[PDB]
């Protein structure tokens, strides 16, 4: 399976999926401030699902190592605003991280292989 173009509908698919999970909803759009006004001294690079899915739909990533990196940053800026690791929202990002990881393995194995194998002469 060395198809080096595959991961981008993977990720769409990926997406899809959290979009219907509803332990998303808080991570979909980006922070708003009028709620937290303080957000920006305490995250420096805010990050939400639309965001993701945006830029992929753009072309404006070459890789789903990139992606998973602005994945991750949603639940590390999720993990940096909590006051309490038994927060129900820091709890909704935490089960939605584990359906991530779970998911995104095999499209990261798989492209790192492709890419192996394009390069193998
Ligand atoms: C994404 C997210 N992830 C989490 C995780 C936890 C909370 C959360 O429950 N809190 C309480 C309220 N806070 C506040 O800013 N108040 C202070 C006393 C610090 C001033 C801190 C975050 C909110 C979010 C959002 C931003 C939606």
């Amino acid at each position: 399976s060395y198809d080096i173009q595959a991961w981008k509908k993977q990720c769409e698919e990926l997406l899809n999926l959290i979009f219907q999970c509803e332990d998303s909803e808080p991570f979909r759009q980006p922070v708003d401030l009028l709620e937290y006004p303080d957000y920006r001294d305490i995250i420096d690079t805010p990050m939400d699902f639309a965001t993701v899915r945006e830029t992929l739909e753009a072309g404006n990533y070459e890789s789903p190592m990139e992606l998973c990196k602005d994945v991750r940053l949603i639940f590390s800026n999720s993990k940096a605003y909590t006051p309490s690791k038994r927060s129900r929202i820091y709890s909704m990002s935490l089960r939605l991280s584990a359906f991530f990881e779970e998911h995104i393995s095999s499209v990261l194995s798989d492209y790192k292989s492709a890419l192996r194998f394009h390069k193998r002469n």
